[PDB]
């Protein structure tokens, strides 16, 4: 009695069979529709494109994401994707295989409830389970207890976990991502003496961030040194036809995660927030949580972020603690992997949700059953 | 239920039966009337000559074209031609056979409407359809999707096409032809040191263009080399009784299509215009459109034009594209052939226009039904 | 110590003396060059015409605008214009009078820097200042705080302002203008049953928009009523020799500004964009900004646009706001007037930019000094 794992990401969709250790089918979750009327005339009496079919036609077409992190607002597009995943990608029948679905942290009551109903009434699967993306990531690292920061191509969250059990009532959402960082990056460049007011320049700033941004061991020490000298300056030539320069900007951009005050947020930096989440956690797992801090997703990929996290937590630490930061090599696909191992374990078998249980208790049962 | 195909060209008329792969009746569409009164006195109490009858009497008589590309202004002459085509040429009854008619791009509302009315009220055909000359050409090459440049003996147009569907709202008209090129050709010859001010000389320049003009791989490279040296010079003796010489002129004449700035036009060269038309096209057909560029008609016959087109498009191309230029051997009769294959296909059967549909919606229905 | 005000528009140039309340010298900024070679032969061994000299010769000559809104790409032509303005128009010496220059929103770093350098090194003026066209318009209405929509004969922008201070980092550019609207207008006419495929017809559509287009109190209500009935239909006879008709088209054309979705733009309507700009603004000026919304320029002239703006903003408003729309009678020349009043005020005297300040800080200093 194996199950299918469908991971709904913030930019990519991962599908596979239970007991498999690597995804064999990955594709973005996008809907292709014409940008404007001129595109529509040449469409050829057809509506839209779904899946890999629209992937190579992306520039011309408007791509809409069924998932906003976050929250699924377009149900009609989302349905097409699941169909495409099970049929065109997986090439298996949903009725003969159970389905494992992922959910965004703090998922709305209407949104979580509608999805489960579709799986049984529409697809008519024998049994399906819904799990948290952050929870899955911890399993992949092989750690049952820990805290995982999940940043994908949409949203970033801090979720504490014990022996596979999470605390949804204690999950905080971070709205700070690379795009926000880029606007800050432009602000710092302007102070330096480089003007990036035009739209073309802003795109260039984005490229600069992606390839020329890293984080230093001590921000206050490094920022002042970079601000008063040209020792850390770098220059990059883009294929478009012009040359731009970046200096203190390279480490200042990622800094805002640690110090939100630079962008203008009421909430305190990520390093303190991680601390608050662990403090609110179970008494015998805190020791494990500090030594099991794991970051997941493409956005948090920036090298040295783990080292930078280590620097602030140790300096700002109280007294009865030790700080170690973990950054697994497979962190990009950590979320999918945890579900796979979890589904292959005996302990998780009792935690599955069936059709009969669903009808009587509703999708709400997820808070009581799902950790 | 077969149909007759009547192709109304910018100099030749092609007629035949549906399912036939080659025209068996071709003749120019001309009206013969006396040039002056002296011709009129010897006429023999008669008005004018229509069809093949006036073809061998062309020098003496004024030939008027019912079609200006373009736009049909003389209805009375045009009617005679259709009659001649169906009766004297085809030798079939219009009432027993459906008729397929062609139309010029951006055909005026009054002109398109009057023609269809004549076909049903006058000829009383069971059903008739009107198609675009450019659209037909693409079918002949066996390509359902592509972009075709149509240059005949009257006008040149760029029309994008997908699965047989065209975009009339996005069609641009080119007024640059060989005759315009010839005037330019005279201008360049004058700079060189050859004087062609007299009328007889101008005719000679025309002959020179027709037999001694070709296009080089790189215009800027070649023009400077030709201008500063006699290495590319050629001389031709006309049967009339005099000898003339052409050099850099041979490749400069066709160049204006690529670079309209030489003649004095606001609009940019043809290579850029083709690009603009494809960009405005449907998202999944653009990849096909670049690899399916097809040129049709006698004017664009000049060898090396396809090679020259290839050179500029690749050099001026952005980044996410590949450039291939197609020049089919049967391009002279490509327009007629596409209609023939199209009429023999099941998919096109649903796209035919009938008498009842016509009366309620009018000739306008053509934009909604005809691609 | 008075100054000269040179307003560089998107079609007209306004010049005058500081302390004057009305422009006494206005002329389009155009360069006259031959359309083609035939014009060139009759030129008379001369290059081009600048200023009022080329104004009555406009049909024959190609007119090039030094300013693209927007962005100045042709420096050589632009220089001639300033010379003509100060000398032939103004009839004053640039060296004895300070010069006030205007700039397009989001002006490129190279373009803004080159202009200021020319004013001091070339003209050698005692002192010159550069101001934003949108910022100037607010002063003319007599309001120091507000938000101004600037649409001329080139580009449309939304710029928030407080006590004379603007926010260039928060300025969004609108590419929607009457010409774009006209293409839409043709699309709606086609649906109705009127065919405007030919080029001559398109010009007619333009005339129709200019004289027969207005905006109704409720678009959704009115569009459906107009679509299903002939009650709002109008007909116009052009002097050329033909008669055309317009109905629902009259209010649908201006609508696209409110609802960009009709043309095919990712961005949301202007009414929402104005809201976003104010929200991002200073805390004590928002109350003033909503009650001080001012529109400037010829394109936004269409009567009822202010009334239409009022309808959507009130309906889509959250809770803690009141909506009032202001449309000053002198809005056509509002941009020039604000500079005039601003130059005559004591508060602005400290905000002027001098030669010594310029050389050390560069043209960039404009973001720090100019609001």
């Amino acid at each position: 009695t194996t199950a299918l794992v469908c991971d709904n990401g913030s930019g990519l969709v991962k599908a596979g069979f239970a007991g498999d250790d690597a995804p064999r089918a990955v594709f973005p979750s996008i809907v292709g529709r014409p940008r404007h009327q001129g595109v529509m005339v040449g469409m050829g009496q057809k509506d839209s494109y779904v899946g890999d079919e629209a992937q190579s036609k992306r520039g011309i077409l408007t791509l809409k994401y069924p998932i906003e992190h976050g929250i699924i607002t377009n149900w009609d597009d989302m349905e097409k994707i699941w169909h495409h995943t099970f049929y065109n990608e997986l090439r298996v029948a949903p009725e003969e295989h159970p389905t494992l679905l992922t959910e965004a942290p703090l998922n709305p009551k209407a949104n979580r409830e509608k999805m489960t109903q579709i799986m049984f009434e529409t697809f008519n699967v024998p049994a399906m389970y819904v799990a948290i993306q952050a929870v899955l990531s911890l399993y992949a690292s092989g750690r049952t207890t820990g805290i995982v920061l999940d940043s994908g191509d949409g949203v970033t969250h801090n979720v504490p976990i014990y022996e596979g059990y999470a605390l949804p009532h204690a999950i905080m959402r971070l709205d700070l991502a690379g795009r926000d960082l880029t606007d800050y990056l432009m602000k710092i460049l302007t102070e330096r003496g480089y003007s990036f007011v035009t739209t073309a320049e802003r795109e260039i700033v984005r490229d600069i961030k992606e390839k020329l941004c890293y984080v230093a061991l001590d921000f206050e020490n490094e920022m002042a040194t970079a601000a008063s000298s040209s020792s850390l300056e770098k220059s990059y030539e883009l294929p478009d036809g012009q040359v731009i320069t970046i200096g203190n900007e390279r480490f200042r951009c990622p800094e805002t995660l640690f110090q939100p005050s630079f962008i203008g947020m009421e909430s305190a930096g990520i390093h303190e927030t991680t601390y608050n989440s662990i403090m609110k956690c179970d008494i015998d797992i805190r020791k494990d949580l500090y030594a099991n801090n794991v970051m997941s997703g493409g956005t948090t990929m920036y090298p040295g972020i783990a080292d930078r996290m280590q620097k602030e937590i140790t300096a700002l630490a109280p007294s009865t603690m030790k700080i170690k930061i973990i950054a697994p090599p497979e962190r990009k696909y950590s979320v999918w992997i945890g579900g796979s191992i979890l589904a292959s374990l005996s302990t998780f078998q009792q935690m599955w949700i069936t059709k009969q249980e669903y009808d009587e208790a509703g999708p709400s049962i997820v808070h009581r059953k799902c950790f």
